[PDB]
């Protein structure tokens, strides 16, 4: 398969502007080499030039050593580092690691083991990617054992460690605990359809109960997992970002400025809510019109929503180009905070785009649809239509999904890296958004609809696998990133639970019939709260294997790092003192 | 003033079982000579044996580094321990810590550098007590300094701390705080009652921001201070109670019989609410009795309650000594567990003792006050009588301390010491309930009589140094003990607040006049949790010193620790490379 190669480089060379390209490219050339890394030049689609890198087993046994002991620094590594640049990796050099060592030498700035050659902010503007290449071997035969398996093992998300790095094997842990835990609202759901009729304020309660459990036993996962992996606490781990442009040094940058250009959310988040609110609006006036005066054959009804559902993923991609054009202008030194401003920017236009239509059919047209006139009239109250409307959404997902399924020397080598370097990187945040939205409609509106859980359920098993296809085939490798949890993603599933707590209660309020709807969203939003305390307590107390095994280390770490004088003077030793206090009782 | 006298130990030995006691007197002098103590015997009142012990600086310099190391070892220090058992003390010996080293030294169990004589488990059952000397000198000069201040600054803290330790500084530290945060209530309470007339929704707005603001601020000088005295996670060593009746070791208790003996507290508190709920609302019955069909002159009229708070304080010490006993005889390994359970014991007596009265008054006789008829005929609705009521209760504490204020050789050292020896332990646990119940006050009722803030922080004041003056002449000097914060009483603080938040705007809908007051309430939680967030990300992004402490240690401990072989051999160095470069642009 691959000829030893670990990461590859576009250089795209246009034909103007040559001169200075192969400047950058001399340039490129001694700045890999200065690090100690072996590189070879070959021929690229269009124009581009592709730059073959490897490592020199010693400069990369020092380079990990000098890794691990920055790991040891700041607590993510609370044993030894190692005894010295020796053989002291009989500690793995598993090929996540490496491929993010080596990375780290290929794109840290000079000042510290590196040559920066960041295809964005500095010189380097000629540099399209730094990418990995994939293991079509590896590939293959992971699909093939995912695709033949019902549940998977914590081997397989081992092995997804090792290959793939921190990020996306903690997505994929992620989705498989949340597909396992999608069985009991799955079974229950099915059983309130069955039995209870619709809008049961029980299965509200059930609900509830599940997305709070979920949570917190996710938590537990978390932490035993970044335990196990031993990447625990890596987010104190702040890494400035290459593209920060800063003012002055003492890189500092005004914090007026930054909120300056914050403050510009306020007028893009109320245009963009307004827009989806009329489309919406105008979308379920439709909808009524139709359900009013029209015929059918019933299904048709319901079509403005299908069609809103199947237009949506474009207007929630050029929501998301804005938004990332947004938070690219508006600086940001850290990659955390950067990555947790994109995140809660998509979450809130994803939210909308997702939720709104929804909330307006329970919230607005229920309690009061005689606001719906106006529209009524320019085109010329059924309770229980939400639950068909969110059946719709619940379904329209799988649905559109399966229908496009449905419609459907070594040149061998260089032209597999060509084909590769045309994909495009595969984002994981667009999965943890998929997924957060999944969590968020089944904690919010499955008392619409029960049968929703069974159908994210089957969705969750499929996807288990879609995705892995889309990493393997349909996405170039992803640079191995480390991180000890799936980042700000989890306050938003913690926001929906929240409130999910609060809208499906009063969704089986509004949809089963004031005083009453104010008493039972007090109520279950009081459960939730009691019972998030009961199951964080449970929890807390519960023995971990994580802890166990620091209790362990701590342990083993204690094993290798183990007047006066006058009145002071009349007794001054142990016989006359017990002689003393033996006359002394004997005085009485 | 004291002749080096270190600790004093009581061992009574009565007329009767004489024969064994001398045997314990002698098992006793060897085991306290055997560590390394200097011992001396002395008369004491009634038929009692003072013994008077100190430490030969080596051993004690050794004991030190062991402690030291040990600190290290769970991260409390995380700075290295010292060099060696020579002088590296140059880390001062202050008396507080030299204190409880040398009390541990005492108590300890013989495994692990001690000799244990405990006066409760062991055969040590002729021990009475084992308690410090007071040094007069700094005791009468830090009374006078204290009452000829107005605010007290941190080095006033820093000597408490150097004298008591860490359980007496924190809470002279956290009544500080609290005293000085409750000035913006008081001021706002003023301007509420000269203006907004009573019972204010915007003041109930105010106390609610206050409080969450209080909470948190005092949360960040917890950790500031923590990290300060050098006692940051001392709460993860858990010491085992002398006292721990166990059953098996692998010591061990079986967790069903202690949850057995845990449910008797259902019972208890049912009993104690049942007979608290008459008591209360027998003397309300009679209340209206006498503010119905009587003649006073009006004053008159809340005698009851001025009466039940008159004996409160009784009935409390009675509820206080049952929880003690069923404490006692319910098992807990480690005092942390034990004492967070008596915590939570008390708070929740104290809590209905001081507050049931109100929430009957508030939230039972004004929205419906028909049902006191079959007590009202037995003997035989105003809505701001729970103002009056309140600043009852916010002045009737006050009002009656002031009431009993009104009412009112060396054989010198010896006598001293023999007095001393008759009075009680200093329980800081009693003052940190008082001042969460004066919080829970503020928090909660403070919508009634607005003007409760100030005598609360004329009391305040008041207590600051009536405190002081209890410790220094009223009571014995305390263990000096270790903890990083004021314990489990945080929890208790941040309920009040929470119920606070619904209590105080539940009473301005009810003292001002349904779906309303469930408005009023899910609106004021909300307002409370929002600026609960707010306010957690505002002190969350601030910068504390113990964190450039910490940063500022974690620098300076960084600068101490401080096919594919055909393919690969075509360019096999760098000058070929750019050279094929060059050429390879040529080609295009
Ligand atoms: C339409 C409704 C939208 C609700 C927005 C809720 C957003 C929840 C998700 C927000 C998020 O993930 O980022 C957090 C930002 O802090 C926030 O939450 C502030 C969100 C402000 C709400 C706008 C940082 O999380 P961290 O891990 O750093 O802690
Ligand atoms: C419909 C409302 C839309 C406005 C949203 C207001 C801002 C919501 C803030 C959402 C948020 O970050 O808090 C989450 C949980 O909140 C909660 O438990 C309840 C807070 C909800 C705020 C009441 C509105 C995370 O929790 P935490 O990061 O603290 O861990
Ligand atoms: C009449 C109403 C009484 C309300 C009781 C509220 C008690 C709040 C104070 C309770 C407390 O301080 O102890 C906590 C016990 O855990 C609890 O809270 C459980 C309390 C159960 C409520 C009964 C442990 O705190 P930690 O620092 O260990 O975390
Ligand atoms: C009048 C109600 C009486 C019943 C009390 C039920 C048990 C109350 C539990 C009290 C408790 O420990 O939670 C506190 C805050 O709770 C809260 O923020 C709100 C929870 C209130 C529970 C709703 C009732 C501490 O917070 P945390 O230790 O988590 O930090």
């Amino acid at each position: 398969s691959n000829f030893g190669v670990d990461f590859v480089i576009h250089y795209k060379v246009p034909a103007a502007e040559r001169d200075e390209a192969e400047a950058g490219f001399v340039q490129l050339i001694r700045a890999l080499t200065t690090v100690g890394l072996a590189t070879e030049v070959r021929h690229g689609e269009n124009e581009s030039l592709l730059v073959f890198v490897k490592v020199s087993p010693d400069l990369f046994a020092k380079q990990v050593y000098r890794a691990r002991l920055g790991d040891w620094l700041h607590g993510v590594r609370v044993s030894a580092p190692h005894n010295d640049i020796a053989q002291a990796l009989q500690e793995p050099v598993v090929e996540a690691e490496r491929l993010r060592l080596i990375y780290l030498m290929i794109t840290k700035p000079h000042n510290e083991g590196g040559a920066g050659v960041t295809p964005t902010n500095a010189k380097w503007k000629h540099v399209e990617s730094i990418f990995p290449l994939h293991s079509h071997s590896f590939n293959k035969e992971w699909i093939k054992k995912w695709s033949s398996k019902y549940t998977l093992e914590q081997t397989d998300i081992d092995n997804i460690r090792d290959k793939f790095g921190e990020s996306v094997a903690f997505y994929f842990a992620f989705l498989r605990s949340y597909f396992r835990f999608l069985v009991i609202p799955s079974a229950f759901g099915f059983g309130a359809w069955l039995l209870l009729g619709q809008f049961s304020y029980l299965y509200a309660l059930l609900c509830g109960l599940w997305s709070v459990v979920f949570f917190e036993y996710w938590k537990k996962q978390e932490v035993d997992l970044a335990v196990q992996w031993g990447v625990r606490g890596v987010s104190s781990i702040q890494q400035s970002r290459p593209e920060f442009e800063w003012e002055h040094e003492a890189k500092v940058y005004p914090p007026m400025k930054r909120v300056k250009t914050q403050l510009l959310q306020i007028p893009f988040a109320l245009a963009c809510v307004v827009a989806l609110g009329a489309l919406i609006v105008t979308c379920n006036s439709l909808e009524v019109f139709i359900n009013e005066v029209y015929s059918g054959p019933q299904y048709l009804g319901f079509l403005p929503t299908i069609f809103l559902v199947i237009g949506t993923p474009t207007i929630s991609g050029v929501l998301m180009g804005a938004a990332e054009k947004l938070n690219a202008m508006e600086n940001y030194a850290t990659v955390d905070a950067h990555d947790a401003a994109l995140i809660q920017k998509q979450f809130v236009l994803n939210f909308m785009t997702s939720y709104m239509a929804l909330f307006f059919t329970a919230f607005v047209y229920i309690p009061f649809g005689h606001i719906l006139h106006p529209f009524l009239n320019f085109w010329r109250i059924n309770p229980a239509r939400i639950s068909n409307q969110m059946f719709y959404f619940t379904v329209t997902p799988q649905i559109v999904n399966f229908a496009t399924e449905v419609v459907v020397e070594e040149a061998e080598f260089l032209q597999r890296v060509r084909e590769e370097c045309t994909l495009e990187e595969y984002d994981v945040s667009g999965d943890y958004r998929e997924m957060v939205m999944q969590f968020g409609y089944v904690a919010m509106f499955s008392v619409a609809w029960p049968l929703a859980a069974c159908c994210f359920l089957v969705n969750n098993w499929v996807e288990l696998r879609s995705d892995a296809l889309k990493i393997a085939i349909s996405s170039r490798r992803p640079i191995p990133w480390r991180t000890d949890s799936i980042g700000p993603w989890l306050t938003a599933l913690s926001f929906l639970s929240w409130l999910g707590s609060i809208t499906s209660s009063a969704i089986v309020y509004l949809c089963s019939n004031a005083w009453g709807l104010l008493l039972s969203i007090l109520f279950a939003e009081h459960f939730y709260l009691v019972v998030q305390l009961a199951v964080r307590f449970v929890l807390s107390k519960l023995d971990s294997p994580g802890l166990q095994k620091e209790r362990k280390e701590r342990f083993q770490t204690k094993k290798r790092l183990l007047p006066e004088e006058m009145f002071w003077q009349r007794q001054r030793g142990m016989q006359e003192t017990i002689e003393i206090g033996r006359r002394m009782i004997e005085q009485q």
